């Protein structure tokens, strides 16, 4: 019984020390395919369950610009993982929240990694584990590579989870009645349509610009739009994203 798991997350929140945690010396070099960028595989067994885990290069948000973000992207939309853990800064929270809705957004299925849990007790931080599975939607686990915190239970919500496929998650940030007619548009324009990704989604980064989407847009029909419009589409959707974020952070952050 194999499952395939993608750690995702901003530069610099822990990421490489939570993958070694979870791997020892159960890792792999390679590369992925068409660059020199290293892709790191690692693996563990739990349970008789054998985790194949895949930490993606560090990205601040998922556009489609740098080669990162291109390599983290292309996987996880377009890729074979059964889930993905995305791995936050517990003592700095907003942009790894920010990415997390990014990716939730996509509708793949994510656990919520809250690492270096073990700086936030020392600097006095109250984390409501609750709440954020409530405005989130999914599990959460704080885990510490200092202190061994998580490690063990991320580990079997990894295959606790993987296993869960009879309730879903659904996000839906409502982005005003302007952007969400348009979204409707797109969304009609696109319905016999037989797109690989999420049509929510798909009409988001069209709207606001994005390399791959709006360029594949406007090939699919859609049509162009100013460079007035997608920075406008873009600030809009950023600007309720970190509204969300800012409530979520408010709501379980003491
Ligand atoms: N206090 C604390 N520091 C951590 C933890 N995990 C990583 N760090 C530190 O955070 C920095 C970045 O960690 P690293 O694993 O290299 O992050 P990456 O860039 O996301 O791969 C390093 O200095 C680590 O020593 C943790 O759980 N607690």
């Amino acid at each position: 019984h194999m499952v395939k798991v993608a750690l995702a997350g901003c530069p610099n929140v822990g990421k490489t020390s939570l993958f070694n945690a979870l791997t020892g010396t159960k890792q792999y070099v390679a590369n992925w395919p068409g660059v020199t960028v290293e892709k790191k595989e690692g693996v563990f067994t739990y349970k008789g369950y054998t985790i194949n885990l895949i930490d993606l290069p560090g990205t601040y948000s998922l556009g489609y610009s740098s080669i990162d973000e291109k390599i983290a992207r292309d996987y996880l939309l377009k890729g074979d993982a059964d889930l993905v853990i995305l791995v936050a800064d517990s003592v700095n929270p907003e942009q790894s929240l920010y990415l997390l809705l990014e990716i939730l957004e996509m509708e793949k299925k994510v656990i919520l990694a809250m690492t270096a849990i073990d700086e936030a007790k020392k600097t006095g931080m109250k984390i409501d584990r609750y709440e954020l599975q409530k405005h989130l939607g999914i599990p959460v686990v704080f885990t510490s590579s200092v202190t061994g915190e998580g490690l063990e239970e991320l580990k079997e919500k990894i295959v606790e989870y993987a296993q869960k496929n009879t309730i879903l998650h659904r996000m839906i940030l409502d982005y005003g009645e302007k952007v969400e007619s348009e979204i409707k548009k797109v969304e009609n324009f696109l319905r016999d349509k037989k797109l690989r990704i999420n049509p929510r989604y798909f009409a988001l980064k069209y709207l606001s610009g994005d390399p791959e989407f709006y360029s594949e847009g406007v090939k699919l029909g859609l049509p162009e739009l100013s460079e007035e419009e997608r920075i406008g589409y873009r600030l809009l959707i950023a600007k309720r994203k970190r509204e969300y974020v800012e409530n979520v952070v408010k709501e379980a952050f003491a």
